């Protein structure tokens, strides 16, 4: 750990603080996650999870009551980019590219039974090359899947698809889709837009740990009202990413074959660093 010089604090990650740091021998600029404290075996496996759309775990340093994770560094997160793009909005071709690449990263994760669990614009990283990467995996509730909010203990890869749908919508409209500030408010914001789920659209839902028969019964809103000005292909894909039933929610693999991605390209973003 004495091999690393702090450049600056990036922020709080899931299990500790992330810093931009430099390796004193090589000169490598990295993102160093300091975890404060079988997990060692779990992380060892994460090091093998290599993909162009996953931030590279370079090294794991287990020294003391201390665990440091040395990751690849990227210059910007998607939230910052969205914020900087808020006057014009991110161009649709760039939205489409970012969505497509994230679905590739997730299809890869998911094929290895690895879930992200906490996808949000603040943990999606971009570079000048036009790439976007999944990071900070292996409180904001805005992106949480409804099965989690309803107390599912053993949730599935479908949770990441839900989160990515919310992010997709947000890139298009320049507004957070479901900006809740408590679990119930989050849940009720979802219910008010998509309709209160019942046994018809989500078999099993009334059986969930925190489902209450006494939940208000709201009607589904018209979907063309939710994400203007997204085209029919985009709205169709989004609706499949936001299905209530986790088992009917589209997989990352199937989403990549959606007609929305017929004309996908890889634009370069204009980043001010
Ligand atoms: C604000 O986040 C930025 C901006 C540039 N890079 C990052 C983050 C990481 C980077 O470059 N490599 C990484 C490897 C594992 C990582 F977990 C990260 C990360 C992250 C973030 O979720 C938190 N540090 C923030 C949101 O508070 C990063």
């Amino acid at each position: 750990m004495e091999n690393f010089q702090k450049v600056e604090k990036i922020g709080e990650g899931t299990y500790g603080v992330v810093y931009k740091a430099r390796n004193k021998l090589t000169g490598e600029v990295v993102a160093l996650k300091k975890i404060r404290l079988t997990a060692i075996r779990e992380i060892s496996l994460l090091k093998e999870l290599n993909h162009p759309n996953i931030v590279k775990l370079l090294d794991v340093i287990h020294t003391e009551n201390k665990l440091y994770l040395v990751f690849e560094f990227l210059h910007q997160d998607l939230k910052k980019f969205m914020d900087a793009s808020a006057l014009t909005g991110i161009p649709l071709p760039l939205i489409k590219s970012y969505l497509f690449q994230l679905l590739q990263g997730l299809a890869f994760c998911h094929s290895h039974r690895v879930l992200h669990r906490d996808l949000k614009p603040q943990n999606l990283l971009i570079n000048t090359e036009g790439a976007i990467k999944l990071a900070d995996f292996g409180v904001t509730l805005w992106y949480r899947a409804p099965e989690i909010l309803l107390g599912c203990k053993y949730y599935s890869t479908a949770v990441d698809i839900w989160s990515l749908g919310c992010i997709f919508a947000e890139m298009v409209t320049r507004r957070a889709l479901f900006p809740g500030d408590s679990e119930i408010d989050q849940l009720f914001r979802i219910f008010r837009t998509l309709g209160t789920p019942d046994e018809v659209v989500w078999p099993g839902v009334t059986s969930m740990p925190d489902y209450k028969p006494s939940f208000p019964k709201w009607a589904r809103q018209d979907f063309s009202k939710v994400v203007p000005p997204l085209d029919e292909d985009g709205r169709s894909l989004l609706s499949q990413m936001l299905h209530y039933d986790p088992n009917k929610r589209i997989s990352a693999k199937a989403a990549l074959a959606h007609p929305f991605f017929q004309d996908v390209t890889k634009p370069v973003p204009h980043l001010r660093l």
